[PDB]
């Protein structure tokens, strides 16, 4: 029952705000809907949640679609996996976030496509920050340079950083690597203007990402199922 996983999540949620003296509505909760059908996330809207994240474009656009045509309104978009610049187009049209800012030209080609009537699109710079085998987000040195293009961008809108870290089971490596994540996110937040997300954590490292700063927890599976 997808309505009651979502309370459940938002309980651990709760939860772990709470033990470290954080206050709840500090952490986004952001349901990560990829593979889950149409079906699934009007369960999920008609308990109350409106923030849903996809990992593929065309099966995100497909669902926006959707449930815009149902006229229900109030959703946000995020758009979280790898960005192909053969499908920003649909991207800078359809989505109102998008976390995978990883090079320059991606954002570029995204403020080029993106609509003049609707709102900026939000965007994180994504960092590698502990996955050798990954190919996606920047090493930190690059930050600066890389915000500093891309927060001239007119019809885009930088509001934080993102990453994926390495899976990791010990607590201590957890917290270790989102609190390198919560620095760079402190120090970008002094300089830049409105820079109030740190996308961070998954269901397995949910606690030291909250701890460590996190502002919002993707939450696929334990909300979904697989
Ligand atoms: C394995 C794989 N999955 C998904 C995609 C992209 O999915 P979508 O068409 O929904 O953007 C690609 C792009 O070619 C792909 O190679
Ligand atoms: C970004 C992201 N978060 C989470 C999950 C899985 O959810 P959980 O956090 O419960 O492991 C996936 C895929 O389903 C995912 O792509």
């Amino acid at each position: 029952d997808i309505a009651h996983n979502l309370a459940q999540v938002r309980d651990k949620i709760s939860a772990a705000a709470t033990r470290c003296g954080r206050s709840p509505e500090e952490i986004t909760l952001l349901a990560v809907s990829a593979t889950a059908p149409a079906s699934a996330i009007a369960e999920a809207i008609d308990a109350g949640q409106r923030q849903f994240g996809e990992n593929y474009v065309q099966e995100g656009v497909d669902k926006i679609r959707h449930f815009q045509e149902l006229g229900v309104t109030g959703l946000e978009w995020h758009f979280i996996g790898p960005l192909q610049s053969n499908k920003s187009r649909l991207v800078a049209e359809h989505f109102d976030w998008c976390h995978t800012i990883d090079r320059l030209r991606i954002a570029t080609r995204l403020n080029d496509q993106r609509p003049a009537e609707l709102p900026p699109l939000n965007v994180l710079i994504q960092i590698n920050i502990s996955d050798e085998n990954s190919k996606s987000g920047i090493q930190l040195a690059e930050l600066d340079e890389l915000a500093a293009a891309v927060a001239e961008l007119p019809r885009l809108r930088l509001r934080g950083l993102m990453a994926i870290p390495a899976p990791e089971s010990e607590y201590v490596r957890q917290f270790e690597v989102a609190r390198q994540m919560a620095v760079a996110f402190a120090g970008l937040k002094t300089r830049y203007p409105h820079i109030d997300t740190l996308s961070l954590g998954m269901s397995d490292d949910m606690e030291a990402a909250i701890a460590a700063g996190s502002t919002m927890v993707r939450i696929g599976t334990a909300i979904f199922g697989a």
